């Protein structure tokens, strides 16, 4: 079995990043190296300030171990990371392997503004991590950030998609993951040809944590048992649909939890027959 890299925090209680990667990425079929950018007590939408580690000090010697050890890994998938430092250290322990597949979701902002806590030095960091990925997913706002274009709620994607590949190594791909065409809500990214194509689904009612870090695990996954990407995204906008709407079946009173996964796990093991 193939060895996934994913590194994002983990929240003990919230159902999201990490807690939410473990599960999809093992029912896909690989080991999965679960390692934690930060550890929280609770995510931090909704239960008041948690509790943090700060693991600045220790993934470097994470790192440095697993090069002792002699690890390598077949595909990464980065998430949300933090900090300059560690944005740092994750990049030049990423150059040392020989990846086949790398996916970073470059976690900035959104409604067009930077989380609190990240400022332009953070998205130098980022722009650094994002150089030998083969997929990136921003949303629209952090496509913005990365170009250095203002924020616009419905951006030129005949202008931000060039903008953004130029950031990329040749033959990589941008992929911007919540643009909303009509009813549907899904993913933009430029072909071939150079041509802006679209795949997405219809939008449900309300708004859900961890929906991004599923759709990163599932595009992940798929990309990296060697599904092209256009049927990639299908594919991961159909289980990211499915997903919501079993959260929403679920009449949850806490709409803190992240999105259901057992209708997902389903649909994966069926995939894998
Ligand atoms: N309300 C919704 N209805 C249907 N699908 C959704 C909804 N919210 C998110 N999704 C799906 O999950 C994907 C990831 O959402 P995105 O906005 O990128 O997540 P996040 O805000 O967590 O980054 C979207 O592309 C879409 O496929
Ligand atoms: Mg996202």
């Amino acid at each position: 079995l193939s060895t996934m890299l994913v590194a994002e925090d983990l929240s003990a209680v919230g159902g999201i990043s990490l807690s939410s990667a473990l599960p999809v990425l093992t029912a896909m079929q690989y080991d999965v190296a679960a390692l934690p950018t930060s550890l929280l007590s609770t995510h931090t939408s909704g239960y008041g300030t948690p509790a943090v580690v700060d693991l600045s000090t220790w993934l470097p010697q994470v790192f440095a171990h697993w090069t002792r050890a002699q690890l390598h890994f077949d595909q990464a998938l980065i998430g949300y990371v933090g900090s300059v430092a560690l944005c740092q250290q994750i990049t030049t322990y990423l150059e040392q392997q020989t990846l086949s597949l790398l996916v970073v979701d470059p976690v900035l902002g959104d409604l067009g503004q930077l989380y609190q806590g990240f400022d332009q030095d953070y998205v130098a960091a980022m722009r650094q991590l994002i150089q030998q990925a083969d997929v990136i997913l921003p949303n629209t706002t952090e496509a913005a950030l990365l170009t250095g274009a203002p924020y616009q709620v419905t951006p030129d994607l005949e202008v931000i998609l060039p903008a953004l590949q130029a950031q990329l190594k040749t033959g990589a791909h941008a992929v911007i993951t919540d643009v909303q065409r009509a009813d549907q809500i899904g993913c933009a990214w430029l072909d071939e040809a150079g041509h802006v194509q679209y795949c997405g689904a219809r939008r449900l009612p309300g708004h859900y944590n961890g929906t991004g870090d599923t759709l990163a695990a599932v595009i992940a996954g798929l990309l990296g048992r060697g599904y092209p990407l256009a049927p990639t995204l299908a594919r991961a906008n159909q289980w990211l649909n499915m997903a919501v709407a079993e959260t929403i079946a679920q009449n949850r009173t806490d709409d803190r939890q992240g999105v259901a996964l057992g209708d997902l796990l389903q649909a994966i093991l069926a995939l894998n027959e």
